[PDB]
């Protein structure tokens, strides 16, 4: 029931402020970037399992689920990948985000655009193109289940998660901005997945709603 609050490193705070406040119409790349992250996490537990099959005792299925919820105005990306320890979460969700931001902003001045964010290892933060808040629920074999959350503004929280047990993996819950609800529509998500993620090597299931 204890919540810890952390400050973002200055460079990540600046990155998030850039993504939040730059005029950039091609916001759909956020989903490509989150699906790519999930794919990398699934590769990692698969790789670990090749020499230690017990790594899959927490779940043998390796997949990515996309879950829109119009009532909550949320779009959730679920994977059964390696997941993240508490230390991984605090360390910028397993990324080298300080140095990657630096490389990304230097690329932006030399004629790169925001869609190239994933080449600098910080594509997670493109979530803020379309979300006002992001909640990440995660479970790694070596640690307990945790919830990370941030509405930008310079800080994030970490707490033990009491929700439904996940087994192993990561859920990225996007609390969408009011003018970005097109990403809850079935036909729009399908369009984006077919365009940017057609060759991902894991089944991607787009859930539907009542
Ligand atoms: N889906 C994911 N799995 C593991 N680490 C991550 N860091 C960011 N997204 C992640």
């Amino acid at each position: 029931e204890e919540v810890e609050t952390f400050a973002f490193q200055a460079e990540i705070a600046q990155l998030m402020s850039l993504i939040i406040n730059t005029f950039y119409s091609n916001k759909e790349i956020f989903l490509r970037e989150l699906i790519s992250n999930s794919s990398d996490a699934l590769d990692k537990i698969r790789y670990e399992s090749l020499t230690d099959p017990s790594k899959l005792d927490s779940g043998k299925e390796l997949h990515i689920n996309l879950i829109p919820n119009k009532q909550d105005r949320t779009l959730t990306i679920v994977d059964t990948g390696i997941g993240m320890t508490k230390a991984d979460l605090i360390n910028n969700l397993g990324t080298i985000a300080k140095s990657g931001t630096k490389a990304f902003m230097e690329a932006l001045q030399a004629g790169a655009d925001i869609s190239m964010i994933g080449q600098f290892g910080v594509g997670f933060y493109s979530a803020y193109l379309v979300a006002e808040k992001v909640t990440v629920i995660t479970k790694h074999n070596d640690d307990e289940q945790y919830a990370w959350e941030s509405s930008a503004g310079g800080s994030f929280t970490v707490r033990t998660d009491t929700g439904e047990p996940m087994g192993r993996g990561t859920k990225v819950i996007l609390h969408l901005k009011e003018d970005q609800t097109e990403y809850l529509e079935e036909r729009r998500i399908k369009e984006i997945v077919k365009k940017h993620s057609q060759f991902i090597g894991y089944p991607i299931t787009l859930f539907v709603e009542k």
